[PDB]
């Protein structure tokens, strides 16, 4: 219908008790109040800083919202308590709330120490306060005994926003609440804490991943539990899983591309909680984060109504700085939305007509061309909307310069369209990889995709490392064979993790897997970190594998994030080699994300 988004401050740094106001839980009560959590930081930091968990109320679906109250209060006088990153967890089974928390005293997350005690200074504590009245007044425990079944936990924190309760299938009923931890090892891994007896005990599942932290679950229209977790190891994009049996264990973690994410904090919900298992609508999920790599900020609303398997729909709610995020489905349709602007805490409500958007995901492959070539590529909307489209359209987003269109057919309820996108190439367009996006335009909402034109490169998929000189695997993935997996996100790293680690010269050499006339060879160095960037480099080429032509090319690279070439007159050659002679401020190791070789495929 009608589209509605409107925001509203809740908490202005400065204002109100505190200089700072972060981490926001939001969620509605059995009665339909709105509850806003949020931290107050006097020292404007996390734990150890000695914060309070704090709350408001609205009465009236969100509109208004009443005083700021203190749900448990941070000790700013020696000895120092706090008490930081709310989550709620309403049971609406027997409408108990709960608001999971921290409790600090000396040490924060990257501090705690091992032990369990609630009176241990230098544990970074796992806390819950519970409400039997709605929110209005709060007991309080410290849970970290009972959810710490391996003593090398050394430290965890919940994810702050807002946990959930299983609608369907045996585990009906169960509370689960989204933790880090610390392992013996250092590692970061993610956990499901859960209560089957409507919080009066809790324990943790098995913990799952690595690099992970701040994580989410929500109860998928088959009763399959989705987690979707922040990346500490920073790759620029979410990281998922999947568990079957109600969040005791999850299956293997995955970097989530369709994802991007700058290392922050977001949100995954059920647009309809309250739809039966298996229904069309049981299936559509709604995701907030910051949408950008880089930063925090472009908050954008994802949309997927296949269980989050694709996410057709998305529109940008803060175009500016944009930290964490949560959402919350309110009584009367419409949804809950509470950030962090960089001034505080706001709270927004926005309805679907606003988002816009049209279940039809669509796919249209990858291709690869020549400059100067014209190809028409197969595309297929798998229409999800169970409404009819008699005139869709497909816009573009390709170069200022090359020619692209494209038509669909109308779309039929529970049914697959066919369409065709034609791109034309102009002779002189540079080799590289070249994104377009895709937009299917219809009058009841659009959606979107992109895709790959590669112009002038050999296909990846056939190349295989044939030496590397040093690589790191113990201590992280930085196996030669990430600089040929198309992802800019993984990465070829030199041996780190011992001392005895060579430094340069390094080198790595490439199969292509067959003879091609090649030209050229493009490095993107790692995108995350900037003291392993190649700086001075040879190419040198090979027939055989055992006889090196060259260099046939060298220089500098510069510390651009984008692809670099180095080009040569073109030869044939089974084989490319890069040797990286240097790093750009004099360092040990090298890093490459990805390596292309411009050549006749
Ligand atoms: C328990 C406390 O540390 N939580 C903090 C969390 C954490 O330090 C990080 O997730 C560890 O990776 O990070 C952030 C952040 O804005 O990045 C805010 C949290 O309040
Ligand atoms: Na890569």
């Amino acid at each position: 219908g009608e589209p509605l988004y409107t925001e509203q401050d809740l908490a202005v740094n400065g204002r109100e008790g505190f200089p700072n106001y972060r981490i926001p839980a939001l969620t509605v009560t059995p009665d339909g109040d709105l509850l806003a959590s949020y931290d107050g930081r006097p020292t404007g930091i996390d734990a150890p800083g000695p914060n309070s968990i704090l709350q408001r109320r609205s009465t009236d679906g969100g509109r208004t919202w009443g005083e700021q109250q203190v749900v448990s209060a941070g000790q700013t006088t020696a000895p120092i308590k706090g008490f930081s990153d709310p989550s709620y967890l309403v049971d609406r089974e027997t409408g108990t709330i709960f608001n999971f928390h921290v409790y600090s005293q000396r040490q924060g997350f990257a501090g705690s120490r091992p032990g369990t005690d609630p009176a241990d200074p230098n544990v970074l504590h796992a806390n819950v306060a519970t409400s039997t009245d709605g929110g209005l007044t709060w007991s309080h425990r410290t849970i970290t005994a009972d959810i710490t079944p391996d003593p090398g936990w050394r430290s965890r924190f919940a994810a702050s926003g807002e946990g959930i309760q299983l609608r369907y299938g045996p585990h009906a009923g169960r509370l689960i609440q989204q933790y880090t931890i610390i392992n013996a090892a250092g590692a970061f891994q993610a956990v499901s804490v859960y209560s089957d007896d409507h919080g009066r005990t809790w324990r943790a599942g098995e913990a799952v991943g690595v690099g992970m932290d701040e994580n989410k679950t929500v109860e998928l229209s088959d009763g399959r539990v989705l987690l979707n977790s922040r990346d500490s190891a920073r790759s620029g994009y979410r990281k998922v899983a999947v568990s079957t049996d109600g969040g005791h264990s999850y299956g293997p973690v995955t970097i989530d591309r369709d994802l991007p994410d700058p290392t922050n904090n977001a949100s995954i919900i059920r647009a309809f909680p309250d739809a039966p298992a298996g229904s069309a609508r049981a299936k559509v999920l709604l995701f907030s984060n910051a949408a950008s790599q880089t930063s925090r900020s472009q908050g954008t609303i994802r949309m997927s109504c296949d269980d989050g398997q694709t996410w057709p729909v998305s529109k940008v709610f803060q175009p500016g700085s944009m930290s964490f995020s949560t959402l919350t489905a309110l009584p009367d349709g419409t949804y809950g939305l509470l950030y962090e602007p960089g001034t505080g805490i706001r709270y927004a409500n926005f309805n679907l007509a606003w988002l816009g958007g049209i279940c039809a995901p669509f796919t249209i492959p990858d291709v690869a061309l020549e400059p100067g070539q014209q190809v028409t590529v197969p595309v297929a909307v798998t229409n999800q909307s169970g409404i009819a489209v008699p005139k869709p359209s497909l816009q573009l987003d390709a170069s200022p310069d090359w020619q692209v269109q494209g038509s669909v057919e109308p779309l039929m309820p529970g049914r697959q369209a066919k369409g065709q996108v034609t791109i034309t190439v102009p002779a002189g367009t540079t080799p590289g990889r070249y994104r377009v996006g895709a937009t299917l335009r219809t009058s009841a909402g659009n959606a979107s995709t992109t895709f790959t034109v590669t112009v002038g490169l050999l296909d990846q998929a056939r190349m295989s490392i044939a030496d590397v000189d040093s690589e790191e695997t113990a201590r992280e993935d930085g196996r030669a064979s990430n600089v040929i997996d198309g992802n800019p996100s993984t990465f070829w790293h030199t041996e780190w993790s011992r001392a005895d680690a060579p430094g340069y010269p390094h080198r790595i050499s490439l199969d292509l897997g067959g003879t091609h006339t090649i030209s050229g060879l493009q490095y993107t160095r790692r995108q995350n970190s900037a003291n392993e960037q190649v700086a001075d480099y040879e190419i040198y080429t090979s027939l055989n594998g055992t006889t090196w032509d060259g260099p046939v090319a060298s220089g500098r690279f510069t510390t651009s994030l984008a692809p670099q070439r180095a080009v040569f007159p073109a030869r044939d050659a089974r084989y490319i080699r890069l040797v990286a002679l240097s790093e750009q401020t004099g360092h040990k190791y090298a890093a490459v994300a990805e390596l292309e070789v411009e050549g006749q495929r």
